[PDB]
């Protein structure tokens, strides 16, 4: 007799009160709506980073009878049982919205039990475990600690059903342990990427999306020296009552590389912060865009022949992965976009930003001189207008006397004196670029300029920002930051000020980048091999999607050159839009923002926690409904 | 030696072969400009709160003519952006203010720069 | 009675014979402006101080990134002028914010004022509805309310025009066209024209309120009007924007 309406929840990951990778943000942003449903039933488990946990965890006492409710008592005794073995652990609240209960196991307080467990693991599943790989060692320690801990809680709680949720191989070890020790807990495993996937796409010569149904998993895994790691990922996948990925595209990849069709998808969601007024995001756009306008002025100083009221900001942003973030396609496509725009005699301009970190020696003197020279113009003009104001005012106040026949001045000469002009003329001369110098394609001195993939590509396709080029290239090899002396915008601000995000990804199990974009109501181009793009693809009919500002490029059933040409079409489709058209598109894009919010994506997590229970206890489940429902999908269950 | 509380900043302005201002020189003025601006936003906010207090006293339980507690005027949001500004001004451990505003074409051979090094200023 | 935390400032703009703005009206305006300029000066000084701290931290014994005591920022010279300006805003004991902005010619027999007097809306502190009669047409040169009428209208929340005789009614029309909700009567030209265009319950959601002056006694009418105004007051910002 165990409760399926009223059940516990344990979510486990390496990256708890501890930022290592993207999973941090996911568990964080997801916390509100989980606590909303679970409150003190919900608990998170992870390791213990001693060097940081202080800034993240509200340290609590788990000993006072006040800490746990009457039905959540077994946990108190279960944690006690673990202290009954000298296992050092911090209990408490995660300093984040929703403030959820965490169990953080200190790892050194089991390090001794290493070899005994390593050996136990080796003969149970067959998982080798080299000593020089500090990470699998930590994954093992953690796995044993956590399964042990769930062994006790299953003993002591007899009311609720227990759900254990694991994220990513690093925190997957416990999963075979739970299946073989036959413990009374339904388990879920989510994979956010596959080991073999990342590695097979690393060199980026391998034709991933076709040849994967044909690779020898053991062979490759051994080729990359990650057989041990791989075994863990595969174990976790196989042991789990429910197996999930973050997206369709990764699901496909999981099936053939981890040898199990995943039961369904858990797309990452966002904690969408709304505004009182719907149109407030339209305002912020124009505000932030003015700051980018400010930068472009200085960047193009003495070579500024276009109209910013007719300019579009394109960006790719993210990790510097030339081939997997599709920076190659971006640049190629832009080169072609320039051709199409010059040819049609269009007067529009595209300024394309590339925001990707690379080893640099900070900003070129250029980039800073220009920004300061425009400032020095701004300040001078402000002086002059003040003098002008005096003169207008005097006219306006003394008319019609002293022979003032007109209400206002009519000769500029009455308002602009020669010393005003001399000054202004001087600021203008400061902004003049040396003969034949075009504005740079990069705002930083680079550690290895000659070998940089991006710069080489920009120079190969010859986008050098000449006056005749209607597409412009600016590479900013550093993450954005309000403290930036030349582009004082944080990233999210910057995104808001842009017109189009362009993320033609090749390998991207989720892609937080276009999602963040969508939420800020910025249109974006994605690919069908991207987790986000693939998720969006199913939610909307293709022609409709463009009107919501989601463009999806086919990188799966098309030659790279066809894939590029599509990218140019979409970009060119977008440039032809009028302001009114873009405004509505953004309004539409902003309207999708809801569907990416946890209030909606959280259901998928629900459906998966359910499928776990209907699988663990189909008898109790059947009767607590009306009949037994289909259980080969999370889809067929609800 | 004399315990003087004063300071002298000595400029030397003499053309030498140079490759223009250093990135440090320009960055430093930009970060100070950014501080100024962030300060100007913050005082506009404070000003709106002083004013509200002033025009409202003694109603709605305002006992003092003026604010008495800074927390009435400076809010969390203001403190964060000012703190970020201060951080941008911070310079790496044990770095000293340069003795030169420019990149020199021949820095090691410069007479002025050799003499300043020699006297350890 | 319902303990509403809201407040309603009702303006009446209808030209009456007058002797221009009361001295009080103009004075109040110059006094506020004067406070604003003083506040501006004080915050400039405050600026220098925050700035100075900020550039100097952590040297010369400045141990926190920012000032923490108000006294570091607000000197006593600043306090004195802010106090001089606050004193100038003071109005003698008992005196209430006026119900009119101009000196009226034959004030005692003005209909508007008389009705206001009669209902006792004298702009008390405990009055949750205030009342201002501006007996001249608005224009941006108005020294106390420098708005043209159309501008003023965009600024408001609700136009209330309970006409008994109105062949058309430009008033609530220019009001609607500028996205400001309006209350009108089924005996108004505009009212009837609109009631005829929407379904009458739906019409409330498009911000056209129509009080029934044909098939209800003046007292049932007045009560309907108050139901309308009350319903609007209950609204939140979001709903007002929508
Ligand atoms: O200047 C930047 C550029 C990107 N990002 C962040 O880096 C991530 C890039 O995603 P990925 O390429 O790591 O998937 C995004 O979540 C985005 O918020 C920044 O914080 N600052
Ligand atoms: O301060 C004002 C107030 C009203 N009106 C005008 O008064 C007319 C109201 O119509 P009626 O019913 O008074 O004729 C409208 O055309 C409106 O523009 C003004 O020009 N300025
Ligand atoms: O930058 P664009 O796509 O041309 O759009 C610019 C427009 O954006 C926002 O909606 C602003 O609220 C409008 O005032 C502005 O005109």
């Amino acid at each position: 007799s165990r409760d399926l309406q009223n059940h516990l929840l344990f979510e486990t990951a390496t990256e708890v009160a501890n930022r290592v990778g993207g999973i941090y943000s996911v568990l964080k942003s997801k916390a509100p709506i989980t606590v909303a449903q679970y409150k003190d039933h919900y608990h998170l488990i992870g390791p213990l980073n001693k060097a940081t946990y202080q800034n993240e965890v509200d340290i609590l006492d788990w000993k006072k009878p006040e800490a746990f409710s009457d039905e959540m008592r077994p946990v108190q005794h279960a944690l006690q049982t673990m202290e009954s073995r000298g296992v050092h652990f911090v209990y408490g609240r995660w300093l984040i919205e929703g403030a959820p209960k965490v169990i953080l196991f200190d790892l050194d307080s089991v390090r001794g039990y290493s070899n005994e467990w390593k050996g136990d693991l080796w003969s149970l599943v067959g998982i080798p475990s080299p000593e020089n790989d500090f990470e699998t060692n930590d994954a093992i320690l953690l796995g044993y600690t956590v399964a042990w801990f769930l062994g006790e809680v299953a003993h002591l709680d007899s009311q609720h059903a227990i759900v254990a949720h694991f994220h990513e191989w690093l925190a997957g070890v416990a999963l075979p342990l739970c299946r073989k020790r036959r413990i009374d807990v339904v388990t879920i495993f989510t994979t956010h990427a596959t080991l073999l996937g990342r590695y097979l796409c690393a060199s980026g010569s391998f034709d991933f999306y076709n040849c994967l149904e044909s690779v020898d998993v053991d062979h490759e895994a051994g080729r990359f020296g990650i057989y041990h790691r791989y075994c863990i990922e595969r174990a976790a996948a196989h042991s789990a009552d429910v197996f999930t990925t973050v997206s369709q595209i990764t699901a496909f990849e999981a099936e053939h590389l981890l040898k199990r069709k995943p039961d369904g998808i858990l797309p990452n969601g966002l904690n969408v912060i709304k505004f009182q007024a719907f149109h407030e995001f339209q305002n912020l756009h124009a505000l932030k865009k003015e700051k980018i306008n400010d930068f472009v002025r200085g960047h193009f100083h003495g070579c500024f022949d276009f109209d910013l009221d007719n300019t579009l900001y394109f960006f790719i942003a993210g990790r510097y992965e030339y081939k997997n973030k599709g920076a190659d396609m971006f640049i190629e496509a832009l080169a072609r976009l320039n051709y199409r725009l010059k040819v049609s005699g269009s007067k529009k301009t595209v300024v394309a930003f590339i925001v990707m970190p690379a080893k640099n020696n900070s900003f070129t003197v250029e980039a800073l001189k220009g920004q300061a020279e425009v400032r020095a113009l701004e300040n001078t003009v402000h002086e002059v207008t003040t003098s002008i104001g005096k003169r207008i005012f005097d006219h306006a106040i003394r008319y019609p006397h002293n022979g003032l026949t007109t209400e206002l001045p009519t000769d500029l000469g009455e308002l602009l004196k020669s010393s005003d002009k001399v000054m202004l003329k001087r600021r203008i001369l400061a902004l003049r670029r040396p003969e034949g110098q075009l504005p740079p394609i990069v705002t930083h001195n680079m550690v290895d300029d000659a070998n940089d993939l991006i710069l080489n590509k920009i120079r190969q396709v010859q986008l050098f920002n000449s006056p005749s080029d209607r597409v412009k290239m600016i590479f900013h090899p550093e993450f954005l930051n309000a403290n930036n002396p030349i582009l004082g915008l944080d990233y999210d601000e910057f995104v808001r000020g842009c017109h189009l995000g362009v993320f033609p990804s090749y390998y991207e199990p989720w892609g937080y980048t276009p999602a963040e974009c969508t939420v800020m109501g910025v249109p974006s181009i994605t690919t069908n091999v991207s987790g986000f793009g693939s998720y969006m693809e199913d939610l909307i009919e293709t022609n409709q999607a463009k009107d919501y500002g989601i463009y999806i490029v086919d990188r799966r059933f098309k030659a790279p050159d066809e894939s590029v040409e599509q990218l140019v079409d979409y970009m060119e489709e977008f440039v032809k839009k009028t302001r009114r058209q873009r405004i509505n598109q953004r309004n539409a894009t902003e309207a999708l923002s809801d569907l990416l919010d946890w209030k909606r994506m959280g259901l998928e997590y629900v459906k998966a926690r359910q499928l776990a229970l209907r699988r663990g206890y189909p008898d109790q489940f059947r009767e607590l409904v009306g009949e037994e429902l289909n259980d080969s999908n999370m889809d067929a269950l609800a």
